[PDB]
């Protein structure tokens, strides 16, 4: 449950005090994107730290599901966003003080926002769309991440770069709202 999670957060993300849980949250909703389905040929990813000290992961991909799950009786995508069972979004959804998940697929937008992990309403359809996608935005609990409490472009930068030799084809964006640096990684070898 995500109870335990908040109750022993170092367990999970890793050190909360000295940054490197705080930049793991990122790096863990980075490792879905890049494991996510594929839905054309190629995949895009895009990681924005916004200007209100935010993190957005979002990628082209199929889409988290979002129909009824049968046997928990909320939407597949909230399911996946509030269980435990390379740990899981829901982690990063239990650290967080908010998360919103955007999810274009099937034709439609669909929305749904997070506070510590509880989801604030159901996954709603909020319009049309001729994209797919998922995009997960998240603001850190600071009754979790003490210390360091902001981002830091470098770390991210430095990372997502080694990834990108890893994962050949994928493209990889690095965008910084507070100052406008931007980087892409895109290794095709
Ligand atoms: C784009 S962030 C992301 N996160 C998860 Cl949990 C799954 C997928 Cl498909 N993408």
């Amino acid at each position: 449950g995500l109870d335990a999670v908040r109750k022993r957060p170092g367990m999970y993300i890793g050190d909360t005090d000295d940054g490197t849980g705080l930049h793991h949250m990122v790096f863990e909703v980075v490792d879905n994107a890049i494991d996510e389905a594929l839905a054309g040929h190629c995949k895009e990813i895009i990681v924005t730290i916004h200007a209100d000290n935010s993190v957005s992961v979002q990628d082209d991909g199929r889409g988290i599901p979002t129909g009824i799950h049968p046997e928990e009786g909320v939407s597949a995508a909230e399911v996946i966003m509030t269980v435990l069972h390379g740990v899981g979004v829901s982690v990063v959804n239990a650290l967080s003080q908010k998360l919103e998940l955007v999810i274009q697929r099937e034709g439609k937008i669909h929305r749904q926002i997070y506070e510590h992990g509880v989801p604030q309403a159901p996954l709603a359809v909020t319009g049309e769309t001729e994209k797919t996608g998922t995009m997960v935005r998240f603001w850190p609990s600071l009754e979790t991440f003490t210390n360091v409490t902001e981002f830091e472009y470098e770390i991210l930068a430095k990372r997502l770069r080694e990834l990108s030799f890893l994962n050949s084809g994928v493209s990889i964006r690095l965008r910084d709202k507070r100052d406008g640096k931007e980087d892409h990684f895109h290794y095709e070898g």
